[PDB]
């Protein structure tokens, strides 16, 4: 099989555990009140700022593809309202069809 | 008073409001057992990377602290227990002082 050198396994192994530890590390600092405190330790200003801007492109992403697919699915109950309907028009009674076309004159 | 354009300090606050969701953003990700994704969309693995390496610097930067401040305390620890164990010699009472010598041979 696909194996590795002890070296790259010892490399990755580390590199996951030092990974996990951070994520533990930042997940206690929350339940303490201490996350701004360890987050500008971990993170120079530029860094925090990056981050903050990341989250602002992630909404602008999202907003874009939600407003893009409530256009979509606007359109297409659009269209499947008129198709409904004209099915409807040619399946419904001729005592109702024929006092349609009274009601317009 | 010191203050600054209306341009400026739109600009920081936004900047702030940024930083003040994306921290709530990741507390709620905890919360939800839903931050491993989220850190994987907010940060590339070059930079988690060096989020994990970057916890192994401080606890090394901690605990060469710590072996510091415990290897100066213990010499200022030994050295006034022979001050103290001289001081106290030279207060204890003779019939003390006689036996002491005489197990000495």
């Amino acid at each position: 099989m696909a194996q590795q050198s002890p070296y790259s396994a010892a490399m990755a192994e580390q590199r996951h555990q030092e990974w996990l530890r951070f994520v533990d590390l930042l997940k206690n600092a929350y339940q303490n009140d201490l996350h701004l405190p360890l987050l500008n330790l971990m993170l120079t200003p530029d860094e925090r700022e990056a981050l903050g801007t990341r989250v602002r492109i992630i909404e602008e992403l999202l907003r874009g593809e939600m407003s893009q697919r409530e256009l979509k699915n606007e359109l297409g109950a659009g269209i499947a309202t008129i198709t409904r309907g004209s099915n409807s028009l040619k399946a419904a009674p001729v005592e109702l069809r024929q006092w349609l076309e009274e009601v317009l004159l």
